[PDB]
C-alpha cells in the first residue's frame, strides 16, 4: 500500500513500489483532471521508463471520454539542460502543439534534480503558472530536490540564479526507479538521507547504521532475470528513505530558521563543491562537509567526539567519502586540491559564517545555523 | 496622498507628483533595501529618469549606509516584452558590482509593457524579489498595473510566458498624464469607462458630464509652465474610480472578476485583426458597443443605455464602429468578417460574454453564455 505524506498541509507525496507502472497514470487523470499531459525527462532516464508510461497512460487514458493526450519531451542529460534556452524550447514546443498546450495542462517532471528544477520552473511560468507533479528518479531528488517547490535554471554566471517557488500538485515516489539508478548516484543521494537523520532522530540515524550493509549490497547486487533489485529489503529501504522525505516535508511545512537545519554539512560542503565540481558530486562533497562541520562542533566544545566518529563511520559505511584526501577522489581529479583560502573564500560567496552545529546526533545546537568565527573554521580545515 | 488598498493591505498610493517628491523617500522607508533597479523605456525614461536620480540621491544620501540606484533603459514598444529583453536585464543585474541581490527592489516605470516585463523579471530573479508599479499610461494606472499579472510575448502569442507577482507598492502619479500622448490617454479611457459601466451608474454619469472638461485639458496644447491645473479633482476622481474598482474586484479575489472583460470578448477578436495599427482601448471601445448591442438584442439591456454608452465613448474620442473613418485609414484593407471574428473569439466553442442589465448593473455576477448565432448578428 502507498504511503501518503503531506506538504504545506495538503495531500502531495504518495510513495510505494512501482507506482509508475500502475498508479500515476490513473491518479493523474483522476485528481489532476486535464486534457493535456506534458512529460519531460532526459534521454537517459526517458528511454528506460518512457515506454512503460505511454502504455499505462493510453490505458487509463482511453478508459475515459473524451480521452486526454500525452505529449513527451526528451532533453539531453546533464546539468547543462537547466538553462534559459531549453526552458524556452520546452515552452515553444508546447505552444507549438496542435492544439497548443493550454492552461489546463498538467506537466510531469520525470527525473532527477535537473529535470525537476527545470520542468518545475517551466510550469511555474507557462501562462503564468500551470499544474505539475514530481516523479523523482534519483535518490536525492526523492528525499530533497523534489520537495519544497524550489525550481530554477543555471546561468553562465551561476547556478540556480533564475527560477521560482512553485509547489507540485503531487509528488509521486516510486522506489523502483532506484533499481536502474547508477550506484554512484544512489550513494550520492544517501548523503542527504543521513544528513536528515543526523539533525532529527537519533533512532533514525542508528537504524541507518544497521541497514547499511543490507541496503548497500542490494544496490550493488546482480539482478537475476525475473527479479526486482530490492526484493526482501523493501521495508527497510522504503522506511529509511521516507524518513528523510518525511522530515524535509515537515521542515518545509514549518519554515527563516528551522529550515536552516537542512543545510548541515552544506555550509562547508558547497565551498568544497565549488572546487571539486563537476568531477565530484554534491552528496559526495556534502558528506565530507558533514564530517568537517561535525568536527567543528566538537572543536567548539558542543559536539561529543564520540558522535563525530559515529557520523564518519555511517557515511563511509554507505560508500560516502570522509576526507578531502580520499584516495578515490584523488584519482578522479589529478591536479586539484582545496586550499584553505579557497575554501574560506568560496564560503564567503553566500567575517563570521552561519553553520548548523550539532549538539548531539539527532539534536542540533540551535533551531537554526549558528555564527562561527572564521578563525575556528580555519582550524578544522587546517591539515 | 490618497491610498487605495488591494488584497487587504494598502499598496496603491495616488496623488499628483508623487514621483518628484514621495516615491524615493517612501521606498527607502517601507521597501528598505541597498539596491534599487529602475527599468523603463528610452521614451518615458528620458522624460522622467533625471528627476528621480535627483529625488533618489536626495533621500538616499540622507541615510547610512546609502543605497544605490541602478537604471535600465529598454527600447519602446511591445517588442521589449521578450524572452530576450528580460534575459538582458537579468544578466545586467547579475553583472553588477556587486551583483544585484535578493534584497533588491525593482521599480517598473512605464506603461503596460514595461510593467508586465519588469514585473515578471522580478517574479523570477532569484525566485522572486520585491518590486513596485509606477504606471505612466492611463490604462496601466487603472488596469495593467493592478493585480500582479506579468508576462512576456512569444512569436507564437502574447502573454504566453509569465507569472502572478504582486507589487509591494503601486505609485500613481497623475502628472505622468501630462506628457502622455493624447491617443494614448483616449486609449486608456476605454477601461475607465468599462469600469464604471459595470459598477456604478453615478460614476458613468459623472464621466459623461466631465467629458468636455477632461478632454480639453488633454487635446489642449499646454504653453510652457501644468496640464491639468484646475481639473485635478475631476480627473483624479474619475481615474481612481476605476483603479479603486479594479482594486476591489481583485481583492474580492471566478465571478465578479470576469466582469472586467466587458467589451473584451469581442474587443479581442477585433484586436487580433486591427492590431497593431489600432490600439487596445480602441478595439475594446467598439467591442463594448457591440457587446452592449448584444445585451439589448437578448432583451436584457435597454436600448436607451446602448446609445448612452456609444455617446460617452465617442464623447471621449473613442471609436464606436468598425466603420469609423479614423480607423479605416490606419486599417485600409483589413476588414473583420463575421467568421473571422467568430474564429478569433474561439481562441479564448460556446461563447461567454459580460452582459449589462443596465448601465451600472451587470446581468449576472460574471460572464453569461451566449449563442454563437446571436453573436453573429451584432457583428456585420
Ligand atoms: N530543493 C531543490 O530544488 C534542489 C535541492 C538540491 C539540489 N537541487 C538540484 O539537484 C540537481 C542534482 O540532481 P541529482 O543529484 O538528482 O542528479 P541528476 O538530475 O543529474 O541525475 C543523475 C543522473 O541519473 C540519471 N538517472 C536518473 N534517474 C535514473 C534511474 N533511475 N536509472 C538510470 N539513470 C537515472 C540521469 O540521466 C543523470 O545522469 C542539481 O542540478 C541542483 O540544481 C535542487
Ligand atoms: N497585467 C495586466 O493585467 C494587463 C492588462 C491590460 C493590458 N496589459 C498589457 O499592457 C500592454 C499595453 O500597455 P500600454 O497600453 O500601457 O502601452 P505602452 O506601454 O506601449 O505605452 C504606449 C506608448 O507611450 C509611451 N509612454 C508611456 N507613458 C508615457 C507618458 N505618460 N509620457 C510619455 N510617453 C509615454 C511609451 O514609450 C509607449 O511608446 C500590453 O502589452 C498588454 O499585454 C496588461
Ligand atoms: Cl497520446
Ligand atoms: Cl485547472
Ligand atoms: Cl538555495
Ligand atoms: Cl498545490
Ligand atoms: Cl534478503
Ligand atoms: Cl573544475
Ligand atoms: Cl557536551
Ligand atoms: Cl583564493
Ligand atoms: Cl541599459
Ligand atoms: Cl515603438
Ligand atoms: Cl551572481
Ligand atoms: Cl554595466
Ligand atoms: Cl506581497
Ligand atoms: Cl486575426
Ligand atoms: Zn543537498
Ligand atoms: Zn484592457
Amino acid at each position: 500500500n502507498p504511503t501518503k505524506i503531506s506538504i504545506l498541509g495538503r495531500e502531495s507525496i504518495i510513495a510505494d513500489f512501482g507506482l509508475w507502472r500502475n498508479y500515476v497514470a490513473k491518479d493523474l487523470i483522476s485528481d489532476c483532471s486535464s486534457t493535456t499531459y506534458v512529460l519531460v525527462t532526459d534521454t537517459n532516464i526517458g528511454s528506460i521508463y518512457t515506454p512503460s508510461f505511454e502504455e499505462a497512460f493510453r490505458k487509463r487514458a482511453a478508459e475515459i471520454t473524451p480521452s486526454p493526450r500525452l505529449l513527451i519531451y526528451n532533453r539531453p542529460p546533464g546539468e547543462v539542460s537547466k538553462s534559459r534556452q531549453t526552458k524556452a524550447d520546452i515552452e515553444d514546443w508546447m505552444l507549438s502543439q496542435n492544439p497548443p498546450c493550454g492552461r489546463d495542462t498538467v506537466v510531469i517532471a520525470l527525473g532527477g534534480g535537473v529535470i525537476g528544477d527545470l520542468t518545475g520552473f517551466v510550469a511555474s511560468t507557462y501562462m503564468r503558472g500551470v499544474r505539475y507533479v514530481q516523479v523523482p528518479t534519483t535518490l536525492l531528488a526523492m528525499v530533497d530536490s523534489s520537495i519544497g517547490g524550489k525550481t530554477a535554471i543555471d546561468t553562465p554566471l551561476g547556478k540556480n540564479l533564475i527560477g521560482a517557488i512553485w509547489q507540485p500538485t503531487k509528488i509521486y515516489i516510486d522506489l523502483e526507479f532506484l533499481e536502474t539508478l547508477p550506484v554512484r548516484e544512489f550513494i550520492n543521494g544517501m548523503a542527504e538521507v543521513i544528513k536528515t537523520a543526523a539533525i532529527s532522530s537519533e533512532e533514525e540515524f542508528t537504524a541507518l547504521e544497521e541497514n547499511a550493509e543490507t541496503i548497500l549490497k542490494a544496490v550493488r547486487r546482480e539482478v537475476t532475470p525475473g527479479e526486482h533489485r530490492f526484493e526482501g529489503t523493501e521495508e527497510i529501504l522504503k522506511a529509511r528513505i521516507l524518513a528523510s522525505a518525511r522530515h524535509k516535508a515537515y521542515v518545509v511545512s514549518a519554515d527563516g530558521g528551522l529550515r536552516n537545519l537542512l543545510n548541515w554539512g552544506h555550509s562547508i560542503g558547497h565551498a568544497i563543491e565549488a572546487i571539486l565540481t563537476p568531477q565530484i558530486l554534491h552528496g559526495e562533497c556534502v558528506a565530507i562537509g558533514m564530517v568537517k562541520e561535525a568536527e567543528l562542533a566538537r572543536h567548539l566544545g558542543i559536539l561529543k567526539g564520540v558522535a563525530v566518529s559515529r557520523i564518519v563511520k555511517c557515511l563511509a559505511a554507505y560508500g560516502l567519502p570522509t576526507s578531502l584526501k580520499d584516495a578515490r577522489i584523488r584519482k578522479l581529479t589529478a591536479g586539484k586540491h582545496c586550499s584553505v583560502d579557497q575554501l574560506m573564500f568560496n564560503m564567503a560567496l553566500d567575517p563570521k559564517k552561519k553553520i548548523v552545529l550539532l549538539s548531539a546526533i539527532g539534536t542540533p545546537y540551535e533551531t537554526r545555523a549558528s555564527v562561527v568565527a572564521n578563525e575556528d573554521i580555519r582550524v578544522v580545515l587546517a591539515p
